């Protein structure tokens, strides 16, 4: 959906067809509906976090994206 609030989840031991689990670096985040059209991706692998990008896209732009979205992105400042 267009308006769909956040989700934020820790990594899990990984999917595969026999019983053999590798330790998978999985995050599963929503940052902004005005850059991706489905906020919350799920990456089992790559160490992948979207604080730096959610804090610089609230830095300032948090004024002009709530006239856009109501509150649909975590407000994050740059720390």
């Amino acid at each position: 959906f267009n308006v769909k609030q956040k989700s934020e989840i820790t990594a899990l031991v990984k999917e595969v067809t026999p019983p053999r689990k590798a330790p998978s670096k999985a995050k599963r985040e929503a940052p902004i509906k005005y850059w991706l059209p489905h906020s919350g991706a799920t990456w089992s692998g790559r160490g992948k976090i979207p604080k730096p990008f959610e804090a610089w896209i609230g830095t300032a732009a948090y004024t002009a994206w709530k006239a856009k979205h109501p509150d649909e992105k975590f407000p994050a400042f740059p720390g």
